[PDB]
């Protein structure tokens, strides 16, 4: 029996339970976005704004149900409307991560017919992050 | 008259007002668990999750009565159902504390007829803990 | 496309989106106060009391609407009633910032007919402040 | 005009606006307690428990009116019932401050007919305290 560690084992939603994505694996996810005609977008946050929190609820009456701070991140430029070139998306990932090297950065895509985000995963975490485990150290 | 210190004198429920348990005394408590047919289990927590706190109540209306965070700790493996060997329990204490050397670790036991925890006491505190007193320094 | 930074880019109300005021530009604003017969006043706050916060709302029922802590700063001496000399205002800025070199300091002016503050802008921030950007680093 | 400082200028109720009490002035206050037949008592607190705070109100509905944490301090021994000797009080101040050299310590006195604390003032603050001004630095 192995024990799943509760210490410094924070996750990041879709794909965070898998080995970290190689550049080839990221490119394949971008191909998927383009093949389906979805709108790519990049979002970023400083470490203190990265995970869901409750601080604003201090101002509330009994209305905190499904309210969390830090769900919104900051938009990198605009969503890439009409983009059908995967290389353009990859180039923006480089540009975003270069401008904000200490930020969490996630790649998302939107479906305008359902009007919802249809995909999303982390592409960068700051090198100073100490709150997550490598795959082989998630259980002990 | 001696004065009971309010400073760095945190306790840990059952047996925390006695001298720290020797290995022989721990083994005697394990014998008691086995003699009574109770189910041994180990639980652990990092220092920040060890003592009762109130943080989640920020999300509440007027319903905090008997709500506290950090009552739940993390289960080490599973409760040792059908265990009738004290040495097996002692070996799991060693294994748990080895995997989590900086965690608080407590030994508990369950009664499945009453469906309640029937015993429990701390078996490890992190060496970095500064918030407790020696038995002879509890009063000044 | 340039991206407006969300990191360490705190503002300070009126004139914060312009290049920092030169001594000549500050003098011109003081002239404006005097030309209009308004009442100059200086206010200051330590860094922890400088920006709007919510901490007191822990004590509230559902009445936090338009309540914020840190809107009030500390008055430097008294408002300069009857002041008809711009140099006198400039001298008090020097005096205030000298007494509190590590404080935020703002110059304000009051209109007693409308009974409202009619102007205001920051004249000093502590040299240790790192939560703001110069104009050329506001977008990347 | 002198400006009353808002920074690190915390007070301590009765007598805190006067020059610090000399040993002769403390002895005089003790004579006053004894002359009036009041009951001397010492109380103390670590720095984090010294000033009124709000933390427990996170657990409340709309009932925080005249609730504050840190009004209660810790009793040194017991109130000195039947004490008619000032030297005995002075000896307990020495003993208390010796046992808790890093604590805030206050001398108080009770009237059992009104059933209320009838006097009180600080006799020790920790040497590490940096949140107070000497009398000559309270205004600038």
């Amino acid at each position: 029996m192995m024990v799943w560690t509760p210490v410094n084992n924070k996750m990041f939603e879709t794909f965070s339970y898998l080995p970290p994505l190689t550049d080839e694996q990221i490119a394949a996810q971008v191909d998927y976005i383009v093949a389906n005609g979805w709108i790519p977008c990049l979002e970023f946050a400083e470490a203190d704004k990265a995970y869901v929190s409750n601080e604003s609820a201090i101002r509330f009456g009994s209305v905190s149900c499904l309210y969390y701070d830090n769900r919104y991140w900051t938009m990198w430029k605009l969503p890439m409307f009409g983009c059908r070139d995967p290389m353009q998306v990859l180039r923006e990932i480089v540009a975003c991560t270069k401008a904000f090297p200490d930020a969490y950065v996630r790649l998302v895509a939107f479906d305008n017919q359902k009007q919802v985000q249809i995909m999303g995963f982390l592409v960068q975490r700051p090198k100073t992050a100490r709150d997550f485990q490598p795959a082989n150290k998630r259980s002990v």
